[PDB]
């Protein structure tokens, strides 16, 4: 029954140098996003959990973790999706049995699925788990493109809530918003959060929001009460961290900062580049000194 | 010297059967521009007045009735850009001792040009006309995509007044408001002004406000003014009209819907197809009456 | 050591309608390959096994049962990569160790992996494994583009044998020829075979070889003996068969052409469609009666 | 009637510093290209012609002293295509006049053209000029893709002859010989020319051919002869050369290799770089001594 709306980040996982999960980091950025980035929820298990780099035994020990961290402090989405959707049905019907508020999947990818595959694929994990689905659409990495017919159509099953929209056609969003509007719509890409806020999104799911989650919930919240010019203050100040963040490596660049207020964020996990180089440590330090200090 | 922001058409073209310039129906355009539309200004020989499918002799032939027809009651700005530099200059100058406001020209295309070569061209148009230059920027149909360090070369020739952008990349929308925030932006996307006028932009430029400049200026001086509840509702009606417009083909249908008040909007010129249906006219009758009527 | 030239057809994997795999008839599939097809080799976990879709017990199984059914009589190279670099290992250890004459791994996808963390991914499947390696580059499915240079940094080391290029650029084709000619390149696209074996590729691997291997033999072996004539001919009736079962599916249509002769192929893998149509059972009748009767 | 098989040149013209032609060193080029390249014929006003950057008069001049260089030594087609559809058919008529065997259009680019109005765009050009039509296709520049079917649709009209394919897609060439087999194929990619050559294509229209039409006659004689070997030797020492020459500026270095054999091949057109920078002009005398003896 919780609510969902609202600002999500999208939980980063620390690893060992071997790509093991570090239980003890993983558990101190949830408690910071929790505790400091005043989140409403976590995203588990997405792009920027390392997700599609690791085994179904790792993807579940990650959503056991975040839960038992979290408890029922925060609403928690459960990340499923895959190519394997045998995978994707085992993997939902674990994290509804540890109570995740619901659960979401990428539009399968690699092969070039037709949409009524894509519609079955969603139809079934929902069958099989019971729990709500939200659609994970991120088309610069999946090449799948969904028009607002074919939503509609996956909108027939009653337990689709909605769209994580990490989709950058503001047309195609507006027409969602106007064709199902009872359906949720959290915008997916942080540096364009105040465009995606004046059209009435619902939330936002954000990697940037680790670290960055207090700046976030302002450009939100001041862009849908009509502060438009604050906003687009505090959209220019994170962008420039953005900008930085992404030139410097932005998995890295997110847990080097968060290790530099005390979270042990890890490796990141190959073949992900694992760690920054000194000259690379130098400027996120830099970034913290400009934008987080 | 005048004002160039707010609310401009990018001006139709009325055609005869032969493809010629109906000079009656083209003054008709501009009139209902002015005094129905209410537009702050006019953007002449723009991909909107099918500019690329005409001779040099027909885009002159264009400037000098808009020009002549709307003399100073709104601003005029005139685009003459071309793969053809030399054509460029050639209509710069002509377009500048009309008086026209400004200058703005497409980024060269069809031949892959590199981001020196381009400058050039700019720099080239601006030092045998003398006049401001407004990049016109349309990745869509060009090709070509000008980063954030470029337009910042592209704006150290100080008669660049700043950049057309008929592009739906907001991150990059917003970069360059924060590294030029003296150089002005027009959106090209009608479709998306409400997100555009939420992140600054000076003014926009639109097919579409021939016939719906009533309802865009609306979007546009409510989202200014942090309205942004009664905007979406003005944007999401726009975008029925809109859609409606793209599907039963965008130039012919605007025309319709002008030849439907009275103005003579004419034939559009081939190879783009040269009129309507029976049952595209029909269509079009059903968007007057459920949109502007 | 045995000789890697020459004809492999990447092996279709029969499925159960659960999604199990059906082992009686993937060893019908085995059989069929080397003494009906007379393949020199089988390309086992390949995009064409729907390997993407499964789990890696599922992946280890398809393994365990190609080597058992085809011993030594043929060579057996293991496509082993993944997004997930720590799954690949494992299975390149299995495969090795069931004595696979090479193992193979698809360039990592879905994110957008450098060229450093590419070679990484490679360099660390070779060091765990000691065994050879072959890229398997497709960018049309990946996204992921390897130019010559790139090639020449994976070729240093020594246990990269060449690629498996299911790509369209005969420009790169014939480069990589020039600059690595003592390194082999297997054409991925059957319907271009001809050209590719015109320019001195070392062999071809191929879904349509399932059924369709003694045309692919003699188009390969008549163009590198120069009878262009002749292979043109076949290659222009291997392609009206090509055209037909990409029209009714592909990899459906293959596997319906082999239960057309008895191999029991069974059911493609969920989230593919698992079954034809009665429709396109009828048309792949029609196939067979045309191309292979 | 005159035999359009064979070897063409795609004429490049000597510009002088102000962008005007330079008639001696144009007919100095065509004098080359009979003499001493021994081509079949010349595709005059082609995308190497430089010829989207000019003037109607500018493009009619070209025309005129092509032919009064060429005579009836050599066939000669005429590019006469363009965005506007009215230069197109004054361009054609012009060439028409003076004699040229064919004309030839680009397919209609920057506005996003339909089917049907490309097909028409191409029927109104004949039916106003009653000469032979060649289609060229360049997706790379145009973004325009024509399938199999669609050119069946263009060749319902009896004066298409074919197409001009600049285009990399060998399953598309090979299915365009077998559905239209009477129909012309020019392969358009100099580097890709022994593989066309393997799939009988009837002809070749290349920019190196200018400089490099020895080697490209024997490329595509050998091919068709079926000494692939041979062939294959001389497409490599090609690709060297080409290579060489798409790294130091396609134009600029074919104009450079042709000064250094005593043909005032002139400047380059604004807004293409006009001239080679003296580094650019050293590495062309490194190409000269390697390649061109």
């Amino acid at each position: 029954m919780k609510n969902l709306k609202g600002i999500f980040s999208a939980l980063l996982v620390s690893f060992n140098a071997d790509g093991s999960i570090n239980e003890k980091g993983l558990r101190q950025i949830v408690r910071y996003n929790i505790d400091k980035m005043k989140v409403d929820g976590l995203y588990v298990g997405g792009s920027t959990g390392e997700n599609f780099m690791l085994s179904t035994e790792e993807k579940k020990e990650i959503f056991r973790i975040a839960k038992d961290e979290a408890k029922d402090e925060i609403a928690l989405i459960a990340q499923v999706g895959s190519v394997n959707l045998q995978e994707a049905i085992e993997l939902g019907k674990y994290a509804t049995e540890l109570g995740y508020d619901s659960l979401s999947a990428v539009t399968p990818f690699y092969y070039k699925f037709s949409f009524p595959e894509i519609k079955h694929y969603y139809d079934s994990i929902i069958e099989a788990t019971g729990n709500y689905m939200i659609v994970y659409s991120i088309p610069f990495l999946t090449g799948v493109n969904i028009g607002v017919e074919q939503f509609g159509e996956l909108y027939k099953n009653p337990k689709v809530l909605g769209v994580a929209f990490t989709a950058g056609d503001f047309y195609l969003l507006e027409r969602l918003k106007k064709a199902y509007p009872n359906h949720l719509i959290w915008a997916g890409f942080d540096e364009m959060m105040l465009p995606a806020a004046s059209l009435g999104v619902d939330g936002a799911i954000g990697s940037t929001f680790n670290v960055n989650g207090v700046r976030a919930r302002q450009i939100f919240e001041l862009t849908q009460a009509g502060k438009l010019k604050e906003a687009l203050e505090i959209q220019h100040v994170t962008n420039d961290l953005i900008e930085g963040i992404l030139a410097n490596g932005l998995y890295l660049t997110i847990k080097e900062l968060l290790k530099l207020d005390g979270v042990e964020a890890g490796y990141c996990r190959e073949p992900m580049t694992k760690e920054l180089s000194s000259e690379k440590v130098a400027f996120a330090k830099e970034l913290k000194a400009k934008y987080l200090s």
